[PDB]
């Protein structure tokens, strides 16, 4: 069946004062691939696709400030507080050139990172990626009433923070097979104090959705701007029916977007790393094959 373990040896690397920890394994020459994980989950996300790529590629998967092994330092763990330790990790590991393997919250990260810096970014894999969602009416509407009450330092608290409610029910809500009690147990380690929740709420709470918060927006509808038009390798995973790229939509995504290759991964939500692993990481795999690094 699909793997629960997690084999990989810690790695830690001090970034402004915190230690953020991160997988690192693979060929030591070479292009690096960099996996960047969203909300609520970690480098465990990456577990089962980065051994299709370890063995040609360096393979780098950090866990964002706040989440995994990483420090839990007393922040807002807003967006830009992402962003800071992100590129700061990304320096002090040296990295030059790389590519991306980016998901939900990972990927406004890559995206918004690759942006800034076009020059060291050879190709983006992505999958169930943000974008801005104008309105509600075009937030999932199994989804709508939930996503509006995280969005509330009231009810959204007590559901994230106190209840765990991100973990317990929005995590498998968004893998189409079951989750074993080992996988959510993985899940679970970070955040068994609810005190350390922070990251899981402010998340929500960051999402461009109906122009609110109104500097997410910009910078996500930014960094579309940029994907529109750049020549950068893209490789977009999508699965049926999805969560925020359903079938129709991703097939329409990869034939406007500039040199974009579209996998369908079969059944699928929106962690679709859960659902085919082995699919992901193969076609990554063979993807990286074709790019000039
Ligand atoms: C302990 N206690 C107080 C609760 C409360 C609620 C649940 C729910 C649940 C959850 C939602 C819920 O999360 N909706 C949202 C689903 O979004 C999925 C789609 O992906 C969004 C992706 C966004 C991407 C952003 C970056 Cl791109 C709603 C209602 C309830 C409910 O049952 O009232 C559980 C649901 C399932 C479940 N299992 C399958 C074991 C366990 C649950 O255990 C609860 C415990
Ligand atoms: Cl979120």
């Amino acid at each position: 069946g699909i793997g629960t373990g997690f084999p990989f040896d810690p790695h830690y690397v001090e970034v402004l004062g915190e230690r953020m920890h991160y997988v690192d394994v693979g060929p030591r020459d070479g292009t690096p691939v960099l996996f960047l994980h969203g909300n609520p989950t970690s480098s465990y996300v990456w577990r089962n696709i980065i051994p299709h790529v370890a063995p040609t590629h360096r393979c780098i998967a950090p866990d964002l400030i706040g989440m995994g092994k990483s420090d839990k330092p007393d922040l807002g763990y807003f967006f830009d507080d992402h962003v800071r330790f992100m590129d700061a990790f990304i320096e002090a590991l040296g990295l030059e050139e790389v590519v991306l393997v980016i998901h939900a919250w990972g990927s406004a990260l890559g995206f918004h990172w690759a942006k800034r810096n076009p020059e060291r970014v050879k190709g983006i894999a992505f999958m169930e990626f943000i974008r801005p969602i104008p309105t509600w009416d075009e937030w999932p509407e199994f989804a709508r009433e939930t996503f509006q009450a995280f969005r509330t330092t009231d009810v959204g608290r007590k559901l994230i923070i106190d209840q765990n409610v991100f973990i317990e029910g929005t995590l498998p809500m968004g893998v189409v097979r079951p989750l074993t009690e080992v996988e959510m147990d993985h899940y679970r380690e970070p955040f068994l104090n609810p005190v350390d929740r922070e990251p899981l709420w402010r998340f929500p709470n960051e999402l461009p959705i109906a122009g609110e918060p109104a500097n997410i927006v910009a910078l996500v509808e930014e960094y579309m701007d940029w994907l529109h038009q750049s020549p950068v390798p893209k490789l977009l995973f999508w699965g049926t029916p999805g969560v925020l790229i359903p079938p129709a939509e991703a097939a329409r995504l990869a034939k406007s977007l500039p040199n974009c290759k579209a996998v369908d991964i079969g059944p699928g939500l929106n962690l679709l790393q859960e659902d085919n692993p082995d699919l992901i990481g193969s076609e990554i795999a063979r993807w990286l094959s074709t790019l000039e690094i």
